């Protein structure tokens, strides 16, 4: 009753998640929905119910990329209209390449096409501490404190010195492990334009004072850029919702084994905020080990993200902004 969960939104999330997990023949799926102004968890669901995926840890992969662009802008490595050389290259034999090859991309392009090359060149242009600092500001490598077992088990680098390959892979979301709850908190901080708040499972009266972790102007710039992910040419186009602008990012990660080996099992993500013009909600959707033939975030997680976010916007009577 001081519980923040809105059961209308919980039931919607559960139903859509159940359907997506079944359709993709996946092990499981999770969705976490957060009010970006208060940190209230409005919905939090695992499918199947007893697969406690919301508190399991995973490499966040390309979902970290918006923070990379924010950091490069803050440090003056790039400007709003910058164009990056995105030609694939090598680091000591390690090949850095994108799924789709481009010789150059704008910062919007880098997010739209999810360019590993583009973000890695940004990272190598900055000290190793730069992204460590930003990810930390957004709450990665800090526990969530909702009182759920597992909440605290994420892996985050405490390293003093970094190799070139480590710095690059960090920029596209490997070499650290986070829970869906931590990722939802990142995106809630994006939706607030740089105000960090802890997640709450209990009701609060707004406004809720938070911690300014990043300038409003920078976060707003990248939120606009993320709108391209949900338009034609963008990886998350299947999340698009009629009448609304959404700001999202897709991701796909190969699962790492305990000996550090990557296996042919996938984790698919879509994380974002809506409506993009003035965010009310942050949503993270994770689909664990899809087996039905598709495994990219845009194919597997983006459709259910659109169905959930669309249902939320309608239920909460949010004014169409498209
Ligand atoms: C550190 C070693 N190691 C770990 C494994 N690994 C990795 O799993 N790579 C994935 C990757 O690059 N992931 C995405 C970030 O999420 C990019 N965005 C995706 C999206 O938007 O869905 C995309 C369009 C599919 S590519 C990938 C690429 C292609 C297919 C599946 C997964 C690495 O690359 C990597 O170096």
């Amino acid at each position: 009753d001081p519980l923040s969960i809105d059961e209308r939104l919980q039931a919607l999330v559960y139903r859509e998640l159940n359907n997506a997990v079944a359709f993709n023949k996946a092990e499981s799926g999770s969705a976490v929905l957060v009010d970006v102004n208060t940190g209230e968890v409005l919905a939090m669901a695992n499918s199947p119910g007893r697969n406690r995926t919301i508190t399991d840890v995973f490499e966040p992969g390309s979902t970290v990329k918006p923070m990379v662009v924010m950091t490069a802008l803050q440090r003056g490595v790039v400007r709003e209209n910058s164009v990056l050389n995105t030609i694939p290259y090598r680091i000591n034999g390690h090949e850095i390449k994108d799924v789709a090859r481009y010789s150059e991309l704008t910062l919007t392009g880098v997010l739209q096409k999810s360019s590993n090359v583009g973000v890695s060149k940004l990272a190598l242009a900055m000290p190793s501490s730069a992204l460590v600092d930003t990810y930390s500001r957004f709450g990665l490598g800090k526990a969530t404190n909702l009182g759920l077992v597992g909440e605290r088990s994420g892996l985050y680098p405490q390293k003093q010195r970094w190799s070139d390959i480590e710095r690059a892979t960090f920029s596209f979301g490997y070499g650290l492990m986070v829970t869906p709850l931590q990722l939802a908190r990142v995106y809630a901080t994006i939706g607030s334009y740089g105000i960090y708040r802890p997640l709450s499972i209990t009701k609060v009266d707004p406004p809720v004072p938070g911690e300014r972790v990043f300038p409003e102007s920078i976060v707003r710039t990248v939120v606009h850029m993320m709108e391209s992910v949900a338009l034609p040419g963008g990886g998350g186009v299947k999340a698009a919702i009629k009448g609304y602008r959404i700001a999202i990012k897709t991701g796909t990660a190969k699962k790492v084994g305990p000996d550090g080996r990557y296996i042919n099992k996938y984790i698919a993500y879509t994380a974002g905020v809506a409506p993009a013009s003035q965010p009310r909600f942050a949503l993270v959707v994770v689909i664990n080990d899809p087996q039905a033939g598709k495994y990219y975030g845009g194919a597997v997680s983006a459709p259910v993200f659109g169905a959930i976010m669309g249902g939320v916007l309608r239920t909460m009577n949010i004014e169409p902004d498209a």
